[PDB]
């Protein structure tokens, strides 16, 4: 068979825990194809999305072997954790929006991306190198960096999946993640900062010998430490900004400070750790890293000569020098200049101070900023305090900016949470600050308070189009307050686009009416008829979608007197304001039934409905409320046709299954579109065992239902280990013998399942344990070919036959060969000892089919009982032979031992010293030294005589040409220093032919073989017979003989034309080589090249050279270029010769002109051309 086979490690791949994960990755992967998970999972629970995810998955074709294996059954809270911290991430990276980040994750990203895959790429290689180190002295440098490694990849996994809230904490917390990283340190006293410089202060990097293997162990765990090193400033980098971003936009101005500062502080820090301040000293690790690889690289004999050591290097170059350019790039992370404050502060206008924040005996401070809108600012030093007495509005005189640059101001009330103000212009110097009194006053949750403090402060000019949070505004404040009294004067002696302002989020006054659930003023804005209809930037919804997810009634019947507004308008993932109101409730639902244009059969981009959304919530209620309205389509699908009853059963809801199944329209036969699995299907495969003993009682439910692949749910309960749900079925009386299309019976899948314990289970309801597979199998003969050595045990106490034929001639003892299963056999050849040696369809033995799979415990059993030694198959492979090409040293000594014979023969004709020779097994021929009293080396093969040139010849000495063959240094350098007898074979004659540059590069210099050979034949003249470049240029360079011809007239030059090797010619005739020189048939290398009728020579080899030969030439037969073309119909090149300037009218002894070759051979054709020509 193969050597190299998956069926079998698939064992442990499948059940692997890590390759669950991978199942789990590919779950993770269908997030990127949906994007309906999230939304969704804001409705009815993370609950939804992974049943979406599962349903997608399993909605295929069952494969018998995958889900046999194990890996087919998954916990669903593995992936509904998964799916937690995917949310928790793409929710972390939507909320803080801000150019600053965008512009500070780009460059992150683009400076991560490579470095980090690689990374990820030799972590395992790195891992491998952590075991091979043994020296004393350089251990502790890598088992710190290890550690290190460790510790940080640990941290990122624990980090990664919180949650924000969860992430803020863990983030900022005494002795954190943070602060470890910014010195390198872990709480087990584990740095490798220190270890990275030691390492180049000293350099055991270099390789001191001709392999040094621990010094380039040490280079790469280097290289792996300053990678490390460089992704862990990234990572605090981005982390300082975010938090930075994140307290800025909640409002806490002193931790937006402090870690502005962190973060500039450790950006300096890592740059000068990096790049140094000038590199005087050589601080910075980059360049010293780099002039270690440029002295290795330039280091010649220290070099290994090893092709991908070259390619490696280079390519650390390559990125050491862009991330270096990349770091260099930037002299500054954020803005750091600092505003100046006010110059001067009154308080001018006249308004007595029980209005706002400002009280009696408070104190106010102010401070500025530049707003910058790509990098981050400042904040200056806040003011001396400022009393409050009888006067709330003060005036700030604001000196003229030097840049010239609009400043952000901002005030704080004695400890409370500083608040921006405002901001000013270049040219403005008098700022009044009473715009953000107005929008504080229209946010009073007191009425007659705010209504007043609003007239007072309007009464004296104030503002009511500034915008302070995000782009809210007055109205927006109106509106989240739900003051009427200021609404309508709002919106009375106002223009209808002031009301119809979205803020940054897209939000507008209505949206902001209908979340905070103010009925009376969303009456207000629509008598005076604002737009409804409108939609969130981001997530798309009306005020109709946050109306219906809060569950306010209210506000959706002050809603419905709109004459435009529309219950149907859907959103980014195309769910309805009704799919929302599940999670408002039974209240709201009844709201939303009550209205004549309701569509209850809405369906999203997915294809779920309210009631597939209602049944996965797991909430009985609000799909009791749908069932009272009438207009439910109960067996409603998806796109991958998959019911709310599909998912009752696959999340495991017995109630809700009860409750489904007692309705009358229910159809429980329902089945997927590519898999034609019912709901029954889905409980048996996820092994709920309730449920699905819950609907075979039913009436309405059919436990006979087919599948593709001729799968029952029988099948399904054998394979997964369902023993209530069998013996359930066994009671209800389902037939025992169903078969699948391709007719696996279920005792085959009981045998064949992890859960051996069944079968005997079935062996008391009777089966027809004889029953014969599709491909001619019994469970005995094929349980072996799977490799389930346990399960064998208890079918052969059964007295179960141990004689049986196939289409293949395999039996249990054929099948124990591949597996290697010996528990198998200690029983076997007991009962029966006349198996040991026998014959079937394609000629195997259990001796030969062992050796190829290469089980040791199991191949030495058969000798001891006797088995033959010189058995063969239709390939020749014999178990002495196959061994040869795995070059397994450790037991070919056994078989030496049982005087067996000296060599065999396949058909194709070899014996085992050259499977060692042709793949390069070194070890082999050294052990054929000790048997050379066994083993003559004069021995001659005649099975391969007709092979050899001449006469009989000797097996010893085609080793040396056949190593030659596949150029092998090792075998051939053995055979040159040890052996004398070596130029027999003509290894350099050879070589040329094959083409091997390796070979003739090493004989050439120590063996000073002669070039020319002692024969006729040249590896020069070999070589142009197979058109090899790289051999003839450094055989041209030493020097070597080209000119004279070989036999038949058959020369170099004409060796590359008969065989039409375009870049041979090229090198070739640079040499110069004589043309002219005639080759033994008497026709010149010229001239011959016509006569092979070569088209393409003529474009290069006429226009190079001229001068030495000239266009007159002629042979024996005394006809020119043109006739040769005549005869062989290639108007071609005939139209091309007399372009050239060539003369034909040299005639030959056949007293026949060129035009009365095409007279006289009635070649009508090209008569006209030549006629023409000639004068």
């Amino acid at each position: 068979e193969g050597e190299d086979l998956t069926l079998e490690e698939k064992a442990e791949i499948c059940s692997e825990l890590e390759l669950q994960q991978k199942y789990v990755d590919i779950a993770s992967n269908i997030i990127g194809d949906l994007s309906s998970l999230p939304i969704a999972g804001k409705i009815a629970g993370t609950i939804a999305a992974a049943a979406m995810t599962a349903t997608h998955v399993a909605s295929g074709r069952l494969d018998i072997e995958q889900t046999l294996l194990g890996c087919s059954d998954l916990p669903f809270d593995q992936i509904k954790e998964v799916l937690e911290n995917r949310f928790n991430e793409i929710d972390r990276k939507l909320d803080s929006h801000s150019a600053a980040l965008e512009e500070i994750t780009k460059l992150v990203e683009k400076s991560i991306s490579v470095v980090e895959k690689t990374r990820k790429q030799m972590n395992k290689r790195f891992d491998e190198v952590m075991k091979s180190i043994q020296d004393a002295k350089v251990s502790p440098i890598i088992s710190k960096i290890n550690n290190f490694a460790r510790y940080f990849d640990t941290e990122k996994e624990r980090i990664r999946g919180l949650k924000l809230n969860d992430y803020i904490l863990k983030l900022e917390e005494p002795n954190g993640i943070l602060l470890h990283f910014k010195e390198s340190r872990t709480p087990t006293d584990d740095s490798l900062q220190a270890p990275l410089f030691s390492i180049i202060e000293e350099g055991y990097a270099v390789p001191k010998s001709i392999d040094d293997e621990l010094a380039f162990k040490v280079l790469y765990a280097l290289l792996y430490g300053t990678q490390t090193y460089v992704s862990v400033m990234f990572f605090l980098l981005e982390q300082y900004s975010f938090l930075a971003n994140h307290y800025y936009e909640k409002g806490y101005l002193e931790k937006y400070d402090e870690y502005f500062n962190s973060l500039n502080n450790v950006f300096l820090d890592f740059k000068s750790s990096l790049v140094g301040t000038g590199t005087s000293n050589n601080e910075g690790l980059l360049d010293r890293v780099l002039q270690v690889l440029m002295t290795v690289k330039n280091s010649e004999f220290l070099g290994l000569e090893k092709n991908g050591v070259d390619e490696m290097l280079n390519e650390k170059i390559n990125l050491f020098n862009k991330i270096k350019e990349e770091i260099e790039g930037k002299q500054k992370m954020t803005l750091s200049e600092t505003p100046e404050n006010f110059a001067q502060i009154s308080f001018d206008k006249d308004i007595t101070t029980p209005i706002g924040d400002w009280r009696d005996g408070r104190e106010v401070r102010y401070a500025v900023q530049y707003a910058s809108e790509t990098l981050f600012s400042k904040i200056s030093h806040w003011s001396d305090p400022v009393s409050v007495r009888e006067k709330a509005c003060p005036t700030l005189r604001m000196p003229v900016d030097q840049t010239r640059r609009n400043v952000l101001v901002f005030r704080k009330f004695d400890s409370s949470k500083p608040q921006l103000v405002g901001e000013i212009t270049p040219y403005l110097s008098n700022f009044i600050d009473i715009d953000r009194d107005l929008y504080n006053a229209a946010s009073n949750p007191d009425s007659a308070v705010g209504f007043k403090e609003f007239t007072k402060l309007n009464y004296d000019g104030a503002n009511i189009r500034a915008t302070f949070d995000h782009g809210r505004t007055v109205f927006h404040a109106a509106a989240k307050s739900g003051n009427d009294k200021i609404m309508f004067g709002l919106t009375f002696l106002a223009k209808s686009t002031e009301l119809n302002q979205p803020d940054k989020k897209g939000y507008t006054p209505i949206h902001v009416a209908a979340d905070s659930g103010n009925a009376g003023i969303v009456n207000l804005l629509i008598q005076r008829g604002v737009s409804i209809n409108s939609k969130t930037y981001h997530f798309l919804q009306t005020p109709l979608h946050l109306a219906a997810q809060r569950g306010f009634v209210t506000t959706f019947q002050r809603l419905m007197e709109s004459p435009e507004i529309n219950i149907n308008e859907r959103d980014k993932d195309g769910f309805t304001p009704l799919h929302y109101a599940i999670r408002g409730g039974e209240r709201i639902l009844e709201a939303f039934l009550n209205q004549i244009s309701i569509d209850v059969n809405a369906k999203s981009n997915t294809g779920l409905t309210p009631f597939h959304l209602a049944i996965i919530k797991n909430d009985w209620p609000v799909a009791s409320t749908l069932l009272g309205s009438k207009k439910v389509d109960i067996n409603a699908v998806d796109e991958n046709n998959i019911t709310a009853l599909h998912y009752a059963a696959i999340l495991g809801y017995l109630e809700t299954t009860k409750q489904l199944i007692n309705l009358k329209e229910i159809n429980a036969n329902v089945v997927s579109s590519p898999g034609l699995l019912s709901a029954l299907h889905y409980a048996i495969l996820y092994k709920h065992d309730d449920v699905a003993s819950f609907l075979m009682r039913s009436s309405n439910v059919n436990v006979n239902l087919k599948a593709l692949g001729g799968i029952t749910p029988l099948h399904l309960a054998v394979i997964q280990g369902r023993k209530q749900i069998l013996s359930l079925m066994f009671d209800i009386g389902v037939n025992i013998e169903q078969k699948t299309d391709e007719k696996y019976t279920p005792l085959h899948l009981a045998a064949m399942s992890k859960y051996p314990e069944l079968i005997q289970i079935l062996l008391d309801q009777g089966s027809n344990f004889e029953a014969k597979t599709n491909s001619g199998a019994t469970p005995l003969h094929l349980a072996t070919f799977k490799g389930k050595s346990q399960a064998a045990l208890i079918l052969l106490n059964n007295e179960v036959n141990w004689r049986d034929t196939d289409e293949n001639g395999q039996m249990p003892i054929h099948g124990a060969a591949m597996t290697g299963l010996l528990d198998v056999a200690q029983a076997i050849i007991s009962i029966d000892a006349t198996v040991v040696d026998i014959e079937d369809k394609n000629s195997d033995t259990p001796l030969n089919l062992a050796a190829q799979n290469s089980h040791i415990d199991v191949i030495k059993y058969f000798i001891d009982q006797g088995a033959d030694i010189n058995t063969r198959n239709k390939k020749g492979l014999a178990p002495l032979l196959a061994f040869s090409k795995k070059g397994n040293l450790d037991m070919v000594k056994y078989l030496f031992d049982k005087n067996a014979n000296v060599y065999i023969a396949d058909n194709d004709g070899m014996n085992f010293f050259y499977y060692a020779v042709q793949n390069g097994h070194l070890n082999i021929v050294k052990y054929a030294m000790s048997e050379k009293d066994k083993f003559e080396w004069s021995n001659t093969d005649n099975n391969r005589r007709d092979e050899c040139p001449n006469e009989e010849c000797a097996i010893s000495h085609f080793a040396v040409c056949d190593a030659v063959q596949f150029d092998r240094i090792e075998i051939v350098k053995y055979f040159v220093g040890t052996l004398g007898n070596f130029a027999i074979c003509g290894p350099l004659h050879q070589a040329a032919r094959y083409g091997h540059l390796d070979i003739v590069k090493y004989l050439v210099e120590e063996e000073f073989l002669s070039v020319d050979g002692s024969k006729t034949d040249t590896p020069l003249c070999y070589a142009s017979e197979n058109g090899h470049f790289t051999v003839v240029q450094y055989l041209v360079s030493n020097g070597a003989k080209v000119n004279h011809d070989c036999g038949n007239g058959m020369t170099a030059i004409d060796k590359a034309i008969t065989k039409n090797h375009l870049q041979v010619v090229q090198f070739l005739a640079a040499n110069g080589v004589d043309f002219r020189r005639k080759n033994s048939r008497g026709t010149t290398p010229f001239l011959t090249a016509v006569a092979e009728n070569a088209l393409h020579i003529a474009e290069y080899l006429i226009r190079e050279k001229r001068q030495d030969i000239n266009i007159n030439e002629q042979n024996v037969d005394k006809d020119t270029a043109l006739h040769l073309a005549v005869y062989y119909k290639n108007l071609q090149m005939i139209k091309l010769l007399i372009k050239y300037g060539i003369d034909v009218t040299i005639r030959n002894a056949y007293d026949k002109t060129a035009l009365d070759i095409a007279i006289d051979a009635k070649f009508s054709n090209i008569v006209e051309y030549l006629k023409t020509k000639s004068g």
